């Protein structure tokens, strides 16, 4: 058992969440703090903080390198590690804290591979390293990619008191992907697609045995997209239409809660009620049923960034968000929520209030 989850995504990359400022050590911290408070107000429980962005670290790492969104310049030594103060701040207020990880992410669009630090494990490393489109990723088929990833979590699991490690919704960036030399190394001939979901498996199995090893109790979960595949590919999938994490992604979470990889899953719902492609009350069943008879908790990814811009078609969830997760606990399955993203809570008195009847 325990109490009902209540979380909400921390995430660094762009600045999103935090720290708004770079190269103030003083300024950052505060920013954590006031945000903390805010998530407190509401019901908030656990922090979910974006600790590697971009095959870099908001902490102090032997492996890798100091992330650019604390100071404008990845490798660059902001002169304290903020990960203790994130954990140490979050547990003040009796807050779980989940340190989150992006896994093969290497650069975002259009960066340059050769503007990477010397050290950068990418730079030393290159025959690790796949372009797709206009991005750099590890290579997910390598083992010694995998034995990286693991180390580098490990590190953290050591170094920390974190209760969860956390990944989010990326693994491969498309069908495309060029990893034909890694496929004829160790696919064992295998159909190329089923091979890359179990690339993927075979991370998040070596991550939580590495978790489990060195801290039993320290959960590892992950948030996949919501949706894994439409009735339309697989009779026992959702009657959906939407994008399937099962082929673009190769994120088959049936799978990892079939064989217990994860302790946690946190499918992204981020779209409406009697949405005709997604419908959240149409997927909100689907994962109750999918983890019926395991231990993997169920939390529902909460997409309260969508107030009604024309960008997501003037799809609001934040607006329904009291509908949602009182339909949420109307099953059992379902053990809370995560909301994406912090900034939204902090942002709108209208979603504290929601949050705050919905967790008071």
């Amino acid at each position: 058992n325990d109490k009902e989850m209540r979380a909400a995504w921390i995430s660094t990359v762009y600045n999103l969440d935090w720290p708004k400022t770079k190269n103030n050590e003083a300024k950052q911290k505060k920013e954590y703090t006031d945000l903390l408070d805010k998530l407190k107000s509401v019901g908030i429980n656990t922090a979910v903080v974006q600790v590697r962005p971009k095959s870099d670290a908001l902490y102090k790492s032997n492996i890798n390198p100091w992330s650019e969104y604390l100071t404008g310049t990845q490798g660059k030594d902001p002169g304290y590690d903020p990960l203790p103060f994130l954990i140490e701040e979050a547990h003040k207020r009796g807050m779980e804290f989940h340190a989150w990880f992006n896994p093969y992410r290497i650069t975002m669009a259009d960066e340059s591979i050769d503007k990477l630090p010397a050290n950068h494990p990418a730079k030393k490393n290159p025959s690790w390293v796949v372009k797709h489109g206009n991005k750099y990723y590890y290579d997910p088929g390598l083992p010694e990619v995998r034995k990286y990833i693991v180390d580098s979590i490990a590190e953290v699991v050591q170094n920390y008191d974190i209760d969860g490690v956390h990944f989010d919704d990326y693994f491969y960036p498309g069908v495309s992907f060029n990893d034909t030399a890694t496929y004829q190394k160790y696919g064992k001939g295998q159909n190329k697609d089923n091979w890359r979901r179990e690339n993927v498996n075979t991370l998040l199995r070596d991550v939580k045995a590495s978790i489990k090893s060195i801290k039993p109790n320290v959960v590892f979960g992950v948030s996949p997209a919501g949706i894994w595949r439409n009735k339309s590919s697989d009779p026992t999938g959702s009657d959906t239409s939407g994008n399937e994490s099962y082929v673009g992604t190769y994120a088959d979470t049936r799978a990892w809660i079939k064989q217990g990889l994860i302790d946690y899953v946190v499918p992204q719902l981020y779209w409406p009620i009697g949405l005709k492609a997604a419908d959240y009350s149409k997927l909100v069943a689907w994962w109750a049923n999918e983890v019926k008879g395991t231990n993997v908790d169920l939390y529902i990814g909460q997409g309260i960034y969508k107030q009604g811009q024309s960008s997501y078609g003037g799809q609001n969830i934040a607006k329904e968000i009291v509908q949602q997760v009182t339909l949420n606990r109307k099953y059992s399955e379902i053990k809370g929520s995560m909301y994406f993203s912090a900034k939204d809570i902090a942002n709108s008195t209208s979603i504290q209030k929601d949050l705050k009847s919905l967790y008071s």
